[PDB]
């Protein structure tokens, strides 16, 4: 088996300006961001390829959920700036947490906050407790472990809970993480006037992100004079171009090359002036 991971992240502001909510919450499953959830809509929204994907979470109730954390964090944040004695202001508290597992193993969990970009907490479970890093940090690690079970219940959530819903997930999201789409490319070339002509090679609807794409004069591979690249989340797929200038007195042959994990041996597409 390979790596996989569940990210989630949730940042609140105290004071939050018009059309902006004051929690937001997102998940990912490796490169992939599978749900969405806000303090205005409070619903549990699945996204990209998981919007078809049936009986792997209960959205409406995951709803129900998500505003309970909602309510606990921004209760958190409340009490720091309330600590600080400033709420005229504008803060931030950004948590994150979730774990990962390899070859069917948990490989490491974790569990941060942060505020105003700062270190706030962070829980090991080795301890198993929480750690502050900011003197707020020391009233609210107190009020988390007011009673020795809650304790055991972080510690059982990023050892078990968290590494069992990843699991789950991977059972229905075998047709989206695990896919080797292999790229599509198109060639094309335009000249601007007044510059000379370029020809761009494009690699799309492949997945996973890892490619090479490069041009080549006459075999020699050329150096790119622009590149750039980006993954369509909605679709799950990535895509990769390359440019390069051509001086407006080459004949030589112009092919692009493309290499990725889902082809068994890379491909060619050369330029037909
Ligand atoms: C996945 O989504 C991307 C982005 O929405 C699709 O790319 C678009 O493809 C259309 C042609 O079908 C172009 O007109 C758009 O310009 C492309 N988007 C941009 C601006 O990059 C892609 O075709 C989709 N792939 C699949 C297989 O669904
Ligand atoms: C790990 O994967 C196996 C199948 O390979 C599955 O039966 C098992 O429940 C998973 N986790 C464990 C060790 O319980």
């Amino acid at each position: 088996d390979g790596r996989y991971s569940l990210t989630y992240i949730y940042t609140g502001l105290s004071k939050h300006v018009e059309d902006v909510p004051a929690f937001q919450a997102l998940g990912s499953l490796n490169d992939l961001q599978f749900f969405r959830y806000n303090s205005k809509d409070r619903k549990s929204q699945p996204m990209g390829l998981w919007r078809q994907v049936e009986g792997m979470e209960d959205w409406k109730q995951d709803s129900q959920l998500q505003k309970a954390r909602e309510d606990i964090f921004m209760e958190t944040l409340k009490d720091i700036v309330e600590y600080y004695k400033d709420s005229t202001g504008s803060h931030v508290l950004q948590g994150r947490f979730g774990c990962e597992i390899e070859n069917n193993r948990s490989s490491g969990a974790f569990w941060k906050y942060y505020y105003d970009g700062k270190d706030y907490i962070e829980f090991n479970k080795e301890i198993p407790a929480w750690v502050p890093f900011d003197p707020a940090a020391q009233i609210t690690k107190q009020k988390w472990e007011a009673e020795p079970v809650y304790v055991q219940r972080a510690k059982a959530y990023l050892e078990e809970e968290c590494p069992a819903t990843l699991r789950k997930y991977l059972k229905y999201s075998k047709n989206i993480l695990d896919r080797q789409d292999p790229p599509s490319v198109v060639v094309t070339s335009h000249q601007a006037p007044g510059e000379k002509k370029k020809l761009k090679c494009l690699a799309y609807d492949f997945y996973p992100g890892k490619i090479d794409v490069h041009w080549t004069r006459a075999g020699e591979v050329q150096e790119p004079e622009l590149r750039g690249d980006v993954l369509h989340n909605g679709n799950g797929t990535y895509q990769s171009w390359v440019v390069v200038a051509v001086p407006p007195q080459d004949t030589a042959p112009y092919s692009c090359h493309v290499q990725h994990s889902s082809l068994a041996q890379p491909l060619v597409v050369p330029w037909e002036a």
